[PDB]
């Protein structure tokens, strides 16, 4: 009814997309790889420019994961009831080459299912 | 082990914080009264001053859960291992003048939970 769990892997490692329905509005969680965390949150509506926090990690630096929350908040933006509030952290181990390049069309298979969700489960009632 | 629900009801109406631990990284969701949102979104770590997002409501005015979101952040900053999101979306219609008053007692409530519920469930293993 109003929470759902999608997945994917690809180049050996998983990436997970839970959707939460509050009220008019969306919260998205994504993670993946080996330590699960939530680095940078996005925050949008359907007709807003968005705009993302990126949290501090180590040495001065900040977490890259608004790759992964930028994407699928592009991606799913026109289909937005409300506010929507996209959260990423993903992390492997070390990471391959291959499974870097992977991190897109993971986005892109979780974003399609998140918005294939939203078209048989209308936000309105 | 990684996720915990926390509520009250003072003067009528309920509010409720949803807790997720994901790696060291802390998602609250904060909702209440009639018609549960996400409203605003605060964003911390323990030793890094609050950002706020205040998603758009009607009438080119921006929603006011921020007052929830913010008393929250303030009084769990201490005790954060990583990062912090806090939603909040609380609305009661035609909310009274003892249910406006109830709001920072009820989050100073949960507050206590979720700081209780963190002591007892160290983030590190
Ligand atoms: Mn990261
Ligand atoms: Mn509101």
């Amino acid at each position: 009814h109003h929470m759902a769990t999608f997945t994917t892997e690809q180049a050996g490692y998983q990436m997970q997309a839970i959707l939460q329905v509050i009220g008019y509005d969306l919260l998205i969680v994504v993670t993946g790889g080996t330590n699960p965390h939530i680095g940078d949150v996005t925050t949008l509506t359907a007709s807003t420019v968005p705009e993302t926090v990126k949290f501090p990690s180590h040495d001065g630096r900040f977490h890259k994961d608004n790759f992964i929350s930028e994407r699928m908040a592009k991606r799913i933006q026109r289909y937005l009831a409300g506010s929507c509030t996209i959260t990423a952290g993903i992390h492997v181990n070390q990471i391959t080459k291959a499974q870097i390049a992977a991190a897109a069309p993971m986005t892109d298979d979780l974003s399609r299912q998140i918005i294939s969700w939203l078209q048989a489960h209308p936000v309105q009632a």
